[PDB]
């Protein structure tokens, strides 16, 4: 289930983080405009960029912490607040998070692992609800 | 589902509030001690008493508002705080609440009306967690 999936991802975090984020950026290539130096590169060229692996692992480290503190796929409001008030997220709206979770759920359903992809879908929708409550447009 | 159940209960709130509260007291008779004015009265005698119907509906009105504001049966931290810090709930521990929800779920499963009882069980478990957090021993 959801709680086990957190353990699975954490068990090979940088691999899952890069693969899921790549799924996101491939599904929604115009999302790369929020990042620097990601456009014009294949998957193997992003993976050999140092910043890409490091940053993307930090993103999923935090995502897993937010998932782990949730109850029944409902994140803490303090965690939503953090994600809204991060300088690095100042250009974002909740739609950017919706796209991320659509791609993440799609990746899980295509994978060879026994993920609880409906729970990740509930978590994404609940996180978008919480980001809205915390004042993200 | 759970939202429909809130609608069902609200539609005939005096009736459900009184029936569920009496199911609670009749399953856990020792709990009647907290309601000094209800000692020594049958189900049918309590209903003729103004503050019985009026305070029991207020109890269940608040329960429904907490239920309605919940996400995926997880109540708001602020609503848990309200229930802990009511003068009327000063002596209570979380076990009192756990007994109420055991009785409420039993009532739902016994009824002719079609309730999402495992969701109420979950809600109760999540409310007890939140109450503890908010300082109820
Ligand atoms: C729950 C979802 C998300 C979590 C937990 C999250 C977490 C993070 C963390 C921890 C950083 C800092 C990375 C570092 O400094 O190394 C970061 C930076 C950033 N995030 Fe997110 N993020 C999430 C969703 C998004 C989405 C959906 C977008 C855009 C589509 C986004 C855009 C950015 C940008 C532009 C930066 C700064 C640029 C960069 O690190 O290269 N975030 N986020
Ligand atoms: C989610 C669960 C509950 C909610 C929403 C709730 C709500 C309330 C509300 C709104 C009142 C004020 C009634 C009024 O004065 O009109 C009240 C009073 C009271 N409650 Fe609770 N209650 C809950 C659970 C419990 C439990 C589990 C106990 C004890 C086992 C308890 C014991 C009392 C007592 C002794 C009073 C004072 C009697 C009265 O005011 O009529 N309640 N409750």
């Amino acid at each position: 289930g959801f709680k086990q999936d957190i353990a699975t991802i954490r068990g090979d975090l940088r691999t899952y983080a890069q693969d899921i984020f790549l799924a996101f950026l491939n599904k929604y290539p115009d999302e790369r405009r929020y990042f620097k130096n990601y456009v014009g590169k294949s998957d193997q060229e992003l993976k050999s960029m140092a910043k890409f692996g490091d940053h993307t692992e930090k993103v999923f480290n935090l995502m897993m912490e937010v998932a782990d503190r949730a109850t029944d796929c409902v994140p803490l409001a303090s965690d939503a607040n953090t994600l809204v008030q991060m300088k690095q997220h100042s250009s974002l709206t909740t739609g950017n998070f919706e796209k991320l979770f659509v791609a993440l759920v799609e990746y899980m359903r295509a994978s060879g692992q026994s993920f609880d992809s409906q729970s990740w879908d509930r978590f994404g929708k609940n996180l978008v609800s919480a980001l809205s409550s915390a004042g993200m447009k």
